[PDB]
């Protein structure tokens, strides 16, 4: 499945994909982009949209 990663943060504001067997996986892969980013915050998922958001 496809799965969206919105990024709402001070300085960087946009969205990506990436296609992932299940939720988790998109879990871990998405904490990792972020990271190589610089941005940092909280995260919350909405299962219906296959998407994960992360607010700064």
């Amino acid at each position: 499945m496809q799965y969206k990663l919105v990024i709402n943060g001070k300085t960087l504001k946009g969205e990506t994909t990436t296609k992932a067997v299940d939720a988790e996986t998109a879990e871990k892969a998405f904490k990792q982009y972020a990271n190589d980013n610089g941005v940092d915050g909280v995260w919350t998922y909405d299962d219906a949209t296959k998407t994960f958001t992360v607010t700064e």
